[PDB]
């Protein structure tokens, strides 16, 4: 019968929407660290994920990505291999080890959206915009002191997050929540009448120099009270950097059995 | 911990991208019946699904839908509750009973796309356009003899299906492939190192009068040789009609155990 | 007859004229409308009326109009490509008069397709780009409303990712009385920026073959939100009146000069 | 000083002028370009040149240009809204001359945002709407190419859901020599359809502060596909030459009249 890594199945397996991992990612990031209500954050952590050594540490992350499979085939079609993303990260721990939980994410392309659910990453669809550094002319900011970079997310036609960073210095210190494993919940609805906690296994994690400065972050109404509970109490430092990793598959943290 | 019918999980369950069934659908359809190579069609049928009593009977279906949950809440936001769809149907049988297999489908909204995979319906993302009947003025066709209606699908910026119907008469005879159960394969990729054949359980199936006439259908390159194998050998009658159903959940046809 | 360079009704010019983005008029329109009548600050509305246009007989009468359209040129060629011949629109209409005759001024319009947007500027309709959603009546199933008493229909406009207008109509009854602001000539201002170091003209859109379906009428609701600036906000509803759901057709031929201010 | 009705640099007019879709120039541009030089049928190209523009010193020189831009007005206000200040573009350029001076003619352009599209017509650039994709260089990870020898960069244009141009560049070396067609004035035709029963003008875009990054150059590949008509197809490549990847900036001030054909 027909085969494939994913739907649609086909006689050769070529029609599948998704390709098997590993997948490579190369992205540009605009990120703001912030303080979240720790009691709100705790309510987004499933069993096994405990509050972070700093329970109120969170981050808002805008990124633009290119991705490809092991053969690099997608790279020659920029429309296929590019997407934009916004996500929230919360600090947590699993068996005493620091991790990050992503309670919310949005992307602007279908393949990444579905692939997110494969990994347990709770992606929905949104419109996501992000400033890009310039090196010539006057219509933008250089990656240099005083450079400003903005991000915005709209969902169903309503503007729900805006962030800004004005950088003042370069460092070699990766932002903490972007340098720990992500712990996701793998679950799909049961169509015919069992969640698993998993971590994304990565290799070849790489950061550019990190441009850091002031951060600004505002949440707006339009995603509901549960999301609103994660709005910043205080906003910290911003960071602008490039990031790469290879995603291989999942490792089980717990199946609650 | 956080809950929900689907991701993202949240403390109240309100953040979930998908709502539990049942879901109601009301749609406008432009459909063309056609002859497919039966040996090509057979290769898209998984174990348990056997060739149709007429193995070469296929259909190309364009539809525009409104949908909602049991509470009707989505109806007040037309941007949330509308989508367009194109799908291929193939005639098959399960345990001697006529059914339809959908080997390929595309939609233009994220919620329906994900919900399709919940049901085993192999939806990907596309750009889908469809003529609408008019009742005033000159810029369109009436639902009346001589009225013409067109459909088009583009995927990743390449035009891959065009269809047309010019209607000549109204009937009370629902198109055969739109009036049998759909048999889907429920399978998700395994992220941490088992397909099921299921049928969609529906109620309250309703057709408007069926406007029927000549059909035209062309496939173009741009989805690969596996899809191309289902191109029409001959094109039959076209149909333009409205359709409603309520989708409740899945029933297991086989888990291959 | 004695033409040299490339030609065309509009840019881009080409040797045959076939490449032009726009076709010459007339253009035919067939649409579905969800409209809400409302009361505007008359003094605010007046400031949007150029010289030559006087306040309407009822200076506070305004309307918010959602429509989805199919259009084509005389030859009908666009109809076979639904992606090319369809667009959604949201308009504000204000009541006014030219030399004693009732007309409507459209101070703001949005559409979701490029050809209509540019063609709007040709006619003086001040179209910008937006995301526009509108309920459609259904006739089978449960996922929507029928054109019948109790039927509800909604419209929403977002611009640059910010929700700026929402309207709703719940219809009670059918009538043969077209809504006043949808049944009078539109008076636009033709002006285009001058690139080489503008002379506006007041024009009316000349139409024929205007046609309405029966009008379904009932309660209206309308809300403006922030995100288009204070000039737009000045036209927000003081009070909201009746809503209407109907189909509309017309043929647009060209402009008739009301004043060139000579 | 003595102004009555509503005002604005462009439609829509408003009491303060704040609602206008377009801002007055100058406008600043900062972009990333993927460009392929190619050989065009010179006789085909000539038919796209209006009176006053002569064939280029090399009449068969043409280029296909993909660019992604950020832009802003003098005050920089648009930069804080990336959705408002970014757009993608695809252009064809043809070599020509005005009174002995090298210039470039743009017979066709597409963009993916409404403000740039309309602003194009203000300047005479014949912009239509399309879907435009372009590779970006990466500096970390494996999912892309570096600006370095061996780096590959692709561009694609689709119009009305049909793929019409694809280009690729694989760079070998860096130079300080800007590609010829990207380093000469653009000569456009200003014309807008007449609504009330056109006078074209040949203009050059006046720019300052033109700036290039180092130019990465290598092999070029370019393919045109059906779906924009035979007039466009006449400009398809006979031969394809070098490709170039670079960053570009300029400030656009207004038009300079080359001929009003008086
Ligand atoms: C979704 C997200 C991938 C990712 C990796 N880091 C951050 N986001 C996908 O495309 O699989
Ligand atoms: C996807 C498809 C639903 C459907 C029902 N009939 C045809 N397509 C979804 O929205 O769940
Ligand atoms: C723009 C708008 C046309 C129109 C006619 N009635 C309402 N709107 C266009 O497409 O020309
Ligand atoms: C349209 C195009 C501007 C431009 C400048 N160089 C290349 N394209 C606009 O946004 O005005």
């Amino acid at each position: 019968g027909p085969v494939g890594y994913s739907l649609p199945l086909s006689p050769t397996g070529e029609s599948a929407m998704l390709t098997p991992p590993p997948w490579h990612f190369s992205g540009e990031v605009v990120m703001v660290d912030y303080r979240v209500d720790p009691d709100a954050a705790r309510r987004f952590l499933p069993p096994g994920l405990e509050p972070g050594a700093d329970p109120g540490a969170a981050a808002a992350v805008f990124a633009t990505w290119q991705w490809c499979s092991q053969d690099g085939a997608e790279l020659t079609d920029p429309g296929r291999c590019q997407f934009g993303e916004f996500l929230i990260l919360l600090s947590c721990e699993f068996e005493g080890r620091p991790m990050a939980r992503c309670p919310y994410a949005w992307v602007d392309q279908a393949v990444p959206m579905m692939r997110g659910w494969v990994q347990g990453m709770p992606k929905q669809f949104g419109v996501i915009h992000q400033s890009r550094p310039v090196t010539v002319g006057k219509a933008g900011s250089r990656l240099a002191p005083g450079g400003r970079f903005d991000g915005a997310l709209s969902v169903h036609g309503r503007r729900v997050v805006e962030a800004s960073v004005t950088v003042d210095r370069s460092t070699d210190q990766p932002p903490a929540l972007h340098d720990v494993p992500l712990a996701h919940t793998l679950v799909f609805p049961e169509w015919v009448p069992r969640p698993r906690l998993v971590a994304s296994e990565v290799s070849d994690v790489e950061f550019s120099p990190i441009w850091t400065g002031s951060g600004d972050l505002t949440f707006f109404d339009g995603l509901g009270d549960d999301f609103g509970a994660l709005a910043p109490l205080e906003v910290g430092s911003g960071h602008v950097f490039s990031y790469g990793e290879t995603l291989h598959g999942g490792r089980l943290l717990s199946d609650y059995s």
